[PDB]
């Protein structure tokens, strides 16, 4: 059931912002590793004396990487005279975030009809304010509220990337593309799922979409294209909860993984794996061949034996709903700490356009992986 | 003249350590961009709860990238019980360095005969101590003194990379190589050259090796293989001193550039330029064709017309001593700030092995570049 109780009009995921120590090196690494174009910049060369911000795009997916300059460069500025292109930015908040959490996601940004309204209604409904609505060049409105930990949910609305960003000069912009097209979901880890759900569902109106080490639940907008899973750990097992491991290494709640939809997960994974050891991303260990011997009995009617064999060479996981089928794979952590990672996903089914969440999120793969592991010991 | 006044026995440049916010992403970017292998690691997977350190190598060139974990992971440790593989490391010093300077070089490390002795003699001769001699696994001794700004000169000596580092698993270690072989020199920028020279020459015994915006001087070890240029700005010009621009953006003195010797600067630059826009390094703008039309009259006896044309397609600079000839080129800044950059260099002449500094450091290229610029306006 979908009660469609959004308290404001939400469109789609708009971008994800990483707070970095050096935005240049993270952005260049992510560009090569994921096949994302350099699309826009805001830095010293555009008059920004506050922060260096670089935007990567792939289809509708937008990754923003931001780091602070020396405060001395903008010491004479005040907020009314700021050269920062993102007015919520703050040297102290950014340095504190990164020193506390390491590299990771500061902002999950969704495009809304009216960011000022979305902010007001959110706050009137319990949201903790983080940065008030600010109108940029009479064209774009941006506002922020707290989501969990030091992660903010950012509202952006357009009358018509951001004012103050310049499009990147073609020579600097190499048209890489490995098939990734949009953000499918963004998953938070928190110490207690209950109050996190109540808080976020409280101020958005998002509805519940619906051995492990976790409990979770998914909040979703009216059309279920903005999907916001939240995990909590389950304590006292045999293998320690990776949710609890995250909270310890991350110094508290934060974003656990971004799942990126590919229009062709086989080409994406071929392209990403060729680059794993030459600056790109590493993938988690492949499941045993028992896992793939068991795929015929589960998805033999959705995927041919050749497509199943192709999942096997690439290390791809498969799970299935009552409504659809899902291909997924997981990278190793994106940075030094065992915290944030990326998932590549592709959904087959639920044609009407494709409805969101088609096939679920792979929860069946926990049981399926364990049961392939001990039966591969054989 | 070379008075050979080293106060302790110095062998060679041993490594360069970058202090980072996230060591993983900087190291992976540098690996792809410069063609350096992943060679060794010390992090959580090796029992290091203090810092993440990754070593890249190319020939004798060793780049170390280090970032701090959350202090909470090692809160119960004391220095006698530390899991850090580099005992001089300190969370607070590292966070402070990076937040003040951004990405850059913390340590210029030279291999010496006896790091304890080198430390004692250095300190007895005016060096400001930074980290005392520490013996690692009865095998390697490491010690540090202040060089300029927050950069340390690090002494390492071996009885026989470091204890506690593990060699990197072959699958993770892709044998990239674009021809770079060793560190040729490491250049500091300071506000006042005089006291910096006197200080460093004071405690090492290093001798002076011998429009711009700078004044400089080069300190060198007995065999002139450790070359340590230092710049100061020249104030009140027309173009503002790039040395002064460095000090402002770097928040004070620091390392300006590392010059990396290539055994084949043409292949290196071909390989580096193919990767500039796909995660690698950008190069400064090429000199005008007038610069290359003037190369025949200057180096026509060292380089053929085809080799000169090859310098022209790649953007390579050429200068010449009385003793030798030098090919050089400069990258754009390595990170967000207009501070540290890299130089690729290759020397022809001075055969005895090649003597250090053969051909100089390209000081003639300042005059030659200006004079090609206005004559290219033509
Ligand atoms: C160690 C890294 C892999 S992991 O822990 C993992 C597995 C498996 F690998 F266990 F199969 C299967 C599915 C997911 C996932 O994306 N869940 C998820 N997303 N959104 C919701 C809601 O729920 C996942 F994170
Ligand atoms: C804007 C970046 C290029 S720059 O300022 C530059 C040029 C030129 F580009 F002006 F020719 C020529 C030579 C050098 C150099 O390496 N000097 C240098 N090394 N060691 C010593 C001593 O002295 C240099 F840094
Ligand atoms: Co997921
Ligand atoms: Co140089």
């Amino acid at each position: 059931k979908n009660p469609k109780s959004d308290k404001f009009k939400v469109k789609r995921f708009h971008h994800i912002e990483f707070w970095c120590g050096d935005a240049t090196n993270v952005a260049r690494r992510f560009s090569w590793g994921l096949g994302m174009r350099f699309s826009a910049k805001s830095d010293l060369s555009t008059g920004n004396m506050v922060h260096a911000s670089y935007l990567l795009t792939s289809g509708d997916l937008r990754f923003l990487f931001t780091a602070p300059y020396s405060p001395s460069l903008s010491a004479g500025e005040i907020k009314p005279t700021t050269t920062a292109s993102i007015p919520s930015f703050d040297h102290g908040s950014c340095r504190s975030f990164f020193s506390s959490h390491g590299l990771g996601v500061r902002a999950v940004a969704i495009e809304v009809e009216d960011a000022e309204s979305a902010f007001s209604i959110s706050v009137a409904n319990g949201a903790i304010p983080s940065s008030p609505p600010i109108v940029l060049n009479e064209a774009v409105t941006i506002a922020e509220v707290k989501l969990y930990g030091d992660v903010v949910l950012r509202y952006v609305s357009y009358k018509a990337f951001l004012p103050g960003f310049e499009r990147v000069e073609d020579a600097s912009s190499f048209p890489l593309d490995y098939g990734i097209r949009r953000l499918d979901h963004a998953v938070g880890n928190v110490p207690e799922l209950g109050p996190a759900l109540t808080y976020v569902a409280g101020f958005t109106g998002f509805h519940q979409f619906a051995e492990s080490g976790l409990n979770s639940a998914v909040l979703a907008s009216n059309d279920e294209m903005v999907l916001l899973p939240i995990n909590e750990p389950v304590h006292g097992t045999k293998r320690k909860s990776q949710i609890q491991t995250y909270l310890e290494h991350n110094e508290g709640a934060g974003l656990q993984h971004l799942a990126l939809m590919s229009e062709d997960i086989f080409r994406t994974l071929r392209e990403m794996r060729k680059r794993s050891s030459i600056g790109g991303f590493d993938f988690m260990p492949s499941p045993p061949p028992t896992y793939y011997q068991n795929l015929k009995k589960r998805v033999g009617d959705v995927l041919s034996d050749d497509q199943i064999k192709e999942c096997e060479e690439l290390g791809i996981l498969v799970d299935r709903d009552d409504q659809g089928t899902l291909l997924q794979i997981f990278t190793k952590p994106l940075g030094d700490r065992p915290t944030i990672f990326i998932e590549i996903i592709q959904r087959v089914g639920c044609m009407m356009y494709q409805s969101g969440g088609c096939g679920g999120f792979g929860k069946g793969n926990f049981s399926e992986l364990f049961k392939s592991i001990e039966e591969y010991e054989k």
